[PDB]
């Protein structure tokens, strides 16, 4: 009888020729790490505790792809810190002398080039879940601040 | 004593003369489909695993309207598929013979031009919530890339 | 105290006798349909990825009129493509054998002559927006170059 | 090296003795209301819908003077109605019957003299932001046409 | 080998002397307020349910400020109404009778003249965020019609 | 029946010979700064915290080129600082001795020449996206006002 005008719906997606398919809930995720104290960044190399994150991998057919790799893309805090994540949540609060490090499931910090990719984990037909870490480095003496970061992965199949 | 500008705020919303109201959540939702195989696309009619997504609607009032259904608009892929939305995100990323095909409550694909209504969904009093599906369709040999998509939808109310 | 002159103001609208009103966002509006490669228009017919573009409609009142209708006017690029947009930026750089198709929401490109109406969508009372894509269309072997283009959109009432 | 004629650039400016200077993008602005229905305008008196537009001013110095005003000028519609802008684009297709109003931020029209100023809005040091709104006035029953409109403004420090 | 042209890239910002800068996120942020019925707005003084939005401060030093207030600034819809934001989208298909209220921590409406400001907060070292809310506020019977509206704030610091 | 004028639309875009195409939504861009303390920028040499900010590619293809590169072109500062772009957004009110800094996502900032690429990044079939980061920079002591900027890119492909 009445009607009215609803809305607009936004569809996000790709259509990939691959081995796998990222899942919708791995595309885009937030990662939490917390809070970290001052204190345990005091000096250059410090490293917090880590925090987890995966990235799903959905209709995997291995007689396409038997092993899977993940490179991580984004801003390098300094030119001897290839492998960890600068900061960027806006131009006043943000931690100094702090940055993330992502660490493949070997426990070794991945290199943020985009042309690295981490270690090759074997598929299963079906979900395969890769595991990661994330953690806070310190490249000096630490300041409080916002620490929130961004970065972009790529997945290869071989 | 110190004042400084600060910013601007700006405020989205509309005032309906209907039994019910879209929700703040609802009105412009993105949806997440993730990634799809071009192997699982490869012929014409393929359909991926569906992505569901709500329409809430607050403050229902029974004695206005007891039933809701919902029409989707947007652009069709072809003439012989009209029940399936074009993508849309630039003019170079897309892929080809593939497009968002929505589904309602039933599992029937609706028809994208506003005026074909989704089955009547029963109203209570307060809030209710209308589920929808989107899917991927192909229409031949499916061919990587970007899979963005947008549609409107209109409620009606009787 | 002090008074000095500030600056002029233009005010641009018009007043029509017509069921609905065009948004002031869509009565002048700017497509970016970005970059495309020459390698995906490197032949007659080819056509390019789809960017979206809505024309709203306020203010409507279906008892004056229920469904509406979109024409456009420009130049076409020749008389064996009549619903191919000329491209007109300037005298020195622009892309050769390249043009602009405007496709309704059906996906079927329109002719350019302000006579052909696009397909009739339902209306209803207040906000309207009729979905629109546009593309780029090769008329030959593409060159590089500049791809702006404009036209001009009329709307039907019945 | 080859050496040819390249064009002319113009540049526009004022030096005013003033606690504020108008932006760049203030001095010269075009609003753009959009279409009015004459259903909207069939009787005098009849308001449109609202369209807002804002002056902004650079460098302030709250030192000199803490409140600003804008009074607008241009050509009436009528002598009984002194705060309705005449429409003036050619000598034929503009509308009838039909006017702008400048609205001060309390929602007052502003008469159109040059010496009623609005509302003392209050400034910060730095850049200070005044809202306007323009929406239609009818002064009879409108007819359709162009309704375009130009005043111009001075703003007053104390 | 091969360069192309590839854009062009914006910068927007702010330097200001105060003891906290605004977020980038804060400065210019929408407010999706949702769709709110006529029945809920049918007399003068009527209220809608409230949305929830935040001004983020970054930087932060309590040496420098403690207590920091908002002050917001915009049309007004009436002279009696004067904490009650006018609708501006275009010149037609905006709601009548119908407003937006912003309230404070305290839930009391703030006078829109640029000069009231809201409940003071005490700040802390780094990140603050200063609680708002917004309704819809009826000055008689509501209309049907879009609902958007402008406003700008400016940050004590005491 | 009734047909009455709607308005104009205009399309942008370019074609180009190159391995990708930058995204429509990355070929003009504006990223939000925020606001930051004249106290962080209290000398030369100072910076702020970093907004990161992404030019996304289009239907690439890696056996037309493996990497790209990006060059940014502007206005520099002064001459001692090439890699820091100059303030421009009006005749009065811009902050003085503060310039924006492009970071490389090696961390490293751009000389604005148009002709310094950054470091290449590898690319793959598809969408890919390149990372920046945008920031504050003192050649001095910061002074209060709007810090605007702009810049030119054009990417390499080898």
């Amino acid at each position: 009888a009445t009607t009215v005008n609803g809305g607009t719906v936004h569809f996000k997606g790709e259509v990939v020729n691959a081995a796998c398919a990222v899942d919708a809930g791995s595309v885009d995720q937030t990662v939490q790490l917390g809070q970290v104290r001052t204190a345990s960044l005091a000096q250059e190399g410090a490293t917090s505790s880590a925090v987890g994150f995966n990235i799903q991998l959905n209709d995997c057919d291995t007689n396409v792809a038997s092993k899977a790799a993940v490179a991580f893309l984004g801003t390098a805090i300094d030119a001897g810190h290839t492998n960890v994540l600068a900061l960027q949540s806006s131009a006043a609060g943000s931690a100094t002398n702090v940055g993330v490090q992502i660490l493949d499931r070997t426990g070794a910090a991945l290199t943020l080039d985009g042309a690295t990719f981490s270690s090759e984990t074997t598929l299963n037909n079906g979900t395969n879940t890769i595991p990661f870490q994330a953690r806070y480095f310190a490249t000096g003496a630490a300041t409080p601040g916002a620490a929130n970061a961004d970065a972009t992965f790529k997945v290869q199949y071989q």
